[PDB]
DNA sequence: CCAGATCGTGCGACACACCGGGCCAATTGGCCGATGCCGTCCCGCGAACCCCTCTACCGTGTTGAGCAGCAGCGGCCT
């Protein structure tokens, strides 16, 4: 299974954060297993 | 003065100088040929060597200092 670099995660800044906009604290819920995360949704079909 | 050392000279011996002959001793050193023991290998069996599998009373919780970013809150502004 894919894994995290954690030089790029935790050392702060969080550059992950920084990139994707997500808080520190969201992304360690996210990675480690505590959270789901959406990564796609169909706007304009839901909308029509 | 004059007689032996030194040297001249002479006669002989002569130890080889030659450069050429004519045979030989010692001493071979090869493996010739024949005989014999060891290295390698191909099984043969067996001791051990490692891996996998299953057992059903039941049983249910682990210092100080320096610098920078984030969360909560007081208080405008709409």
């Amino acid at each position: 299974a894919p894994v995290t670099h954690i030089w790029y995660f935790k050392g702060v800044p969080s550059r992950l954060g920084y990139l994707l906009d997500l808080a520190p604290k969201d992304l360690e819920k996210v990675i480690y297993f505590a959270a789901y995360m959406i990564t796609y949704v169909d706007d304009e079909r839901r909308t029509r």
